[PDB]
């Protein structure tokens, strides 16, 4: 038995960990399956992709083509359907009809071996007819056979009879494939559309209170949901909603001593009042949480809860399960760290004394919130807990509940970041906030939209409570507008943390990425109604971008993305396509100066020939332009951060 | 079960076809095994390579190191011993001693938790000592334990006792490894040294005749073997030695009709006199061939026979096994082609009517020559026969006779070139003859000495009967000298085709790579005595290069190779190392003009600091130089093609 088959089919992609983990897609998402295919000699090969659903049923006939001359690399686009575990193979074969037609078109006009070449075609078409089940289809091919053999007909007419549309139609439904050779199946995990596509909004329920009761409840925070839904978001991500420890509770601005009424960090989970399966008493009860989830769902909002596998020194686990922590020789537990940052208010979990008990308890907690309608979890710093722990936990949960989505907040080195995605995390936080120049954005999105897309789905949060980038600090509102346009149009999943739309951008100090007076350590009442009346919010732009995404399928996918050259380093241009929908975006990355540039479009990447016009509508303004292969743009910060255009068909 | 283990070990290399085929090595060859290794959290990891012989016996402790900062890619060099099928794994582990030392070096001077830090250190070193055999080593560690616990000494003194060179020494030999996690084994096929290392000489026995009998016999051709052994060659490659067909025999200069005296192409195998298992009657008998083999072996020469799976129209196969050929409807068999080459004198083989019969006959023919002492086969155009056919044939032969070496003469597209090596060909011809500029040579050898070396062993023939490159045509003798130095020092296997040493460089016509009056179609007597006496041969340079290779282990391997920058595009520089042996080569690629340049050596790549001097001997002349990080060279074509230096002491 040989490893290589009769017609070699080699190195099928996408592949993840040599086939030990599945490649990823979502329902309705297209992607390319590729392979190295060739044969000995110079006759033509053909190849096709066989995509099989969870019941083993094959998809449509999906022929591949050589992707670049002389490379022997072949590809075809497939489209994922219903959720579940699929598989794909590549089949390769000798293509005798293509081979013969190429020879006949050369030899017959020159009168070379005319009778022999035509007879080769005749018995070939007889061979193709042998497998054709329909009487009328066979009669079609046999008619071409008889014409090819008709020596009382001019040679050019004998040949032409083999090349009619009616003949092609029979062979398109019953191609003659010789020496068919197949790869061994590769796995594909197809998940729900929200795993790839959605707009996220993060806020702290406790900040949405009243003057008499400053600490918000789930009942008072629910009245923020209409604004979030009106802004076009799909997912509401809440920081931890559990009781918060008192021992070593942090004060305002990340100080080490809480005083008086200080509320502490929600990530310092646990007290005698309860742990990860309980509600902070100041937020209300489990019934109040159910009300919040119900009202969110009525507005089309899904809840994502924070899952932080750690605890305050007051969490019941500390004395119930000491073996879930690392102890020093005096029995004390060192506080958690993530250098240069220190988390003096929490203990990290240790995994090597009782990994089974920890897995059991983790999936118990997840299933509790899942029973209360939470089908999405934002997992904190997963890279400080074992990779195989997450692989086990995610397999357990998705085994019974495949719709649950896990988002990995792993800002770390690339190997870890990729591996967490590959072992099951549906979504990943990314380096987006630290990619701000044209070359940074072009290189990083080229990576994310390329091979990484077979295992990672990016969530572009333009800010988080822990990341206020210097680009926003120094650029002000025009910079918030730019980063919103970029996040919303470069990834099918993007997000903001509350206050982004108010352009809050005061750092803790120069050179920090923390917010001054951070909401992680204090209630932050915001007068949303006043900000809207004073026009100091970019909620309208955010709303518009989410509507554009909902109206243009090209923005609801990741992999089809092309950057078009401009002649100014501050002006970036790119297009995305899905079916007949094309979106073309031009962004001025300079938040301080107007920028003029010529955008030179790669017309064929738009499906257009070089002389065609490009009728576009700028969805930010409603204006129409008659663009072509080279277009002058002028973008003024504070007025026109970008053009977000749909190509008119 | 999870795919990822406790400590992630991912993407172990070398790997061939995802582990379905073995990686390659030869006895005594060192190569790098690498992996992606990291863990959760901030603590240190270590890793090591476990190489196991065919009996499962493990090699020595082989610790790995991170290859570049922040990449999580680790590697170590291993060395293959005896031939057979080996395996290797990577083990990764938590490194608690490195972790503790890092924290102690910070916290002790800071005065943070110093009692706890020192006691954790004492318990850790006690754990490390538990596994140390040898009273001396275990006692050394336990003495550090007791010093760490000695509260009558200052904290800094207690720590310092854990960090002494004598303590490091024990830990380097008995490292304390936690959470040890293994990759799954990967296969390694270790073959005899000649598969990687050897000098090859090709000649036509029939050209080595006498004044009275111009068609050489095996007995007259045996008289050429002493001169071949004297230039330091190890392998003699003969074109086909079988009867030659008469139907469509080619005449001189690749003309289509032979006259009565014309000898034809040796590749047009077969006649009523016999096929692939017979001797051309003008060469003599099988007993004469045995004499030739015996004489070669006495001179230290191995024979490689040409194996051409094809035949003339007169071969016995044509009537005995018609199903081994594709017949057109009129019964004709189209002559072979390798476009744009046409081979009107031969039929190609067809593989799908009787694959078992062809495989049986192929291995029968090989075993016949194998029984007569031929253990190396040069396989013509293997890419025009099925890849899986060669996989089957090579596995059959090497299953009973693992010493047999197959060389693939596949000048074709890269995918096929790579796949043939991967399915078992011990050696491959390469693009060497079409890589002549500095950029071409540097890029191509970086490829061959990199990942490709896990599955392909290059044989650098500087010419063949089918390839007289324009570089040699235009450059004359100084170009022959340059290509000899390059071939002999950049690959552990190189070769020339007879007449190269005479600088034969007249092409068939401008733009051709054929020789005028090619030896493929006519006897080519050469006056070896005259050329030697008149000094118009570069045989002494060839001899010196083979002696240098025999004296310098760095030149008997492939993968250790580094290119050093020069300031002249015509001057290339590179070094190779094997243990303490370092060879440094500087070549002037210009065959017409003297070139002077500064070679700026990457000193750490030579194991030297930037300021040191390196004493070198130019092995081509015996002159000694004192070189450093920057060295002036002046190379005069005709006088000096190159410096081929060894580093002294
Ligand atoms: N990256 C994740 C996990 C981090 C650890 O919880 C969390 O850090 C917050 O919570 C800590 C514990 O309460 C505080 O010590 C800390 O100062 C504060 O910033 C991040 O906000 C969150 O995004
Ligand atoms: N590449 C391999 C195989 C080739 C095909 O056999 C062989 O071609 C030679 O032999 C043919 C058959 O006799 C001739 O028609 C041809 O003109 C001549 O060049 C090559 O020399 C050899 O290196
Ligand atoms: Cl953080
Ligand atoms: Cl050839």
């Amino acid at each position: 038995p040989t490893v290589v088959g009769r017609i070699p089919v080699l190195d099928v992609r996408p592949v993840v960990q040599r086939g030990r983990r599945p490649a990823k897609a979502v329902t309705g998402e297209s992607f390319e399956v590729s392979a190295t295919v060739f044969r000995e000699g110079h006759d033509a090969v053909g190849a096709n992709v066989v995509l099989r659903d969870p019941r083993g049923r094959p998809g449509p006939w999906t022929p591949m083509r050589e992707l670049a001359p002389g490379t022997d690399r072949w590809g075809a686009t497939v489209t994922a359907g219903e959720t579940g575990t699929w598989s794909y193979t590549v089949e390769a074969w000798g293509d005798p009809v293509t081979t013969w037609r190429h020879h006949a078109r050369i030899k017959i006009p020159a009168g070379l071996d005319t009778d022999l070449v035509l007879e080769e075609g005749a018995r070939l078409y007889e061979r193709a007819a042998a497998d054709v089940p329909g009487r009328e289809d066979r009669r079609e091919l046999l008619a071409a056979v008889d014409a090819l053999r008709d020596e009382s007909r001019p040679a050019a007419s004998r040949l032409a009879a083999a090349l009619t549309p009616q003949v092609d139609a029979v062979l398109a439904r019953h191609p003659l494939r010789d020496l068919v050779t197949s790869s061994d199946p590769l796995p594909l995990l197809v998940e729900r559309e929200r795993a790839l596509y959605g707009a996220w909004y993060e806020f702290f329920p406790r900040s949405e209170g009243t003057p008499h009761t400053p600490h918000g409840t789930f009942r008072t925070a629910a009245r923020r949901l209409p604004a979030i839904a009106a802004m076009g978001f799909d997912v509401v991500y809440l920081p931890p909603i559990h009781p918060i420890g008192t021992t070593h509770r942090k004060g305002r601005n990340n100080t080490l001593s809480a005083t008086g009424d200080d509320v502490g960090s929600p990530w310092a989970i646990g007290s005698p009042e309860g742990g990860h399966d309980s509600i902070h008493p100041a937020l209300g009860t489990l019934d109040d949480f159910d009300h919040f989830v119900t009202e969110a769902g009525k507005l089309g909002l899904e809840i994502a809860l924070d899952f932080a596998l750690q605890c305050s020194p007051d969490h019941p686990w500390v004395h119930k399960h000491p073996e879930w922590f690392h102890h020093r020789p005096d029995g004390t537990i060192a506080h958690a760290e993530n250098p240069p940052k220190k988390y003096q208010d929490i203990y990290p979990i240790a995994f090597d004394a009782d990994p089974d008990g920890l897995a059991t308890e983790t999936v118990r907690i997840l299933r509790h919130w899942m029973d209360h309608g939470v089908r999405i979890f934002r997992v904190d710093n997963p890279h400080t807990k074992p990779v195989a722990f997450w692989e086990r936990v995610i397999a357990d949960i998705n085994g019974t509940d495949p719709d649950v989505i896990f988002l990995a907040e792993a800002f770390t080195r690339p190997a870890m970041m990729a591996t967490l995605a590959q072992i099951g995390f549906q979504q990943s936080y990314t380096y987006f906030t630290w990619r701000n120049t044209k070359q940074e954005l072009t290189e990083y999105l080229t990576e994310l939209s390329g091979e990484a897309a077979s295992y990672m789905r990016p969530n572009f949060f333009a800010n988080t409570p822990d990341i206020l980038h210097a680009y926003l600090q120094h650029g002000g509102r025009p910079a918030f507008e730019v980063r919103a346009v970029l996040a919303a149009t470069l990834s099918p999943t993007w997000g903001i943390y509350s206050g982004y739309e108010l352009c809050e951008n005061t750092p803790l100090r120069e050179g920090s990425e923390e917010y001054l007076d951070s909401e992680k350590y204090q209630l932050k009442p915001r007068d949303w109604t006043r900000a809207a009346r004073e026009g100091t919010t970019i909620a309208p732009l955010v709303t518009r971008l989410n509507t554009i995404r909902r109206e243009n399928p090209a923005l609801r996918q990741l992999r089809d993305l092309h950057f078009h050259p401009t002649d100014k380093e501050e002006v970036i241009a790119y297009s995305k396509r899905q079916g007949s929908n094309t979106v073309l975006v031009v962004v001025n990355l300079d938040p301080r100066h107007t920028q003029e540039a010529t955008v030179s479009l790669d017309m064929p990447q738009l499906g257009l020939d070089w002389h065609e016009s490009v009728p576009v509508r700028d969805e930010l303004t409603g204006e129409t332009y008659h663009w072509g292969r080279a277009n002058y743009v002028r973008l003024e910060p504070g007025r026109t951060p970008a053009h977000v255009c749909t190509v008119l068909r």
